């Protein structure tokens, strides 16, 4: 049992829910919290620009000490800082940006990140300002990640259409 509230339950492993994964971070305190990140842990919008805005900064500062000693993560990557006030632990995951031109085959690999993490509040990697298709996030997430993994959809229209279209 844990504290997730109100999801709706797609399979064995992942659940579903309309919410700002911020203000859920804040109410739950996840274990995990993951942010769409990108090779630069530059959190200007979409999700990680919301979760740094939460955290009053503190994120993007730990990231460039991250940046500065170890460089980019790969497309596909991640790495594991400090989740602040919203979660013990922040997993930093790299989907691939379709406005950028990157794989979209790689999404499967940065899904393969979750694994390494029991239980997880998540978006959509590569969904919003990433350019993929939500839909086919989601097929990838199902296919993908075996470990507990709550997702937190923002847009209610985009929520019901998951859903809905969901096989
Ligand atoms: O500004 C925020 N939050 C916030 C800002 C921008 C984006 C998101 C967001 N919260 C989200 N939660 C889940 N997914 C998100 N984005 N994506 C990615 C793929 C489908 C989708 O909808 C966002 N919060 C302040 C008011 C307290
Ligand atoms: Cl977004």
């Amino acid at each position: 049992v844990n504290s997730f509230s109100g999801y709706l339950k797609l399979t064995d492993n992942v659940y579903i829910k309309n919410a700002d994964i911020v203000e859920e971070a804040k109410k739950v305190k996840p274990t995990v919290v993951v942010n769409a990140a990108n090779v630069y842990l530059k959190h200007g919008g979409g999700v990680a620009g919301a979760l740094n805005k939460a955290t009053n900064n503190a994120m993007q500062v730990e990231s460039d000490d991250y940046i500065a000693t170890n460089g980019p993560l790969k497309v596909g990557g991640s790495c594991v800082l400090s989740g602040h006030n919203l979660a013990k632990h922040c997993l930093h995951v790299v989907g691939p940006n379709v406005n950028k031109g990157e794989d979209i085959q790689l999404l499967k690999s940065a899904y393969e990140n979750f694994n390494q993490h029991e239980v997880l509040l998540a978006p959509l990697l590569s969904a919003g300002i990433f350019g993929a298709d939500p839909i086919h996030s989601l097929r990838v997430c199902v296919d993908t990640v075996r470990t507990n993994v709550y997702l937190a959809v923002f847009d209610k229209n985009l929520y019901d259409k998951l859903v809905s279209s969901f096989l």
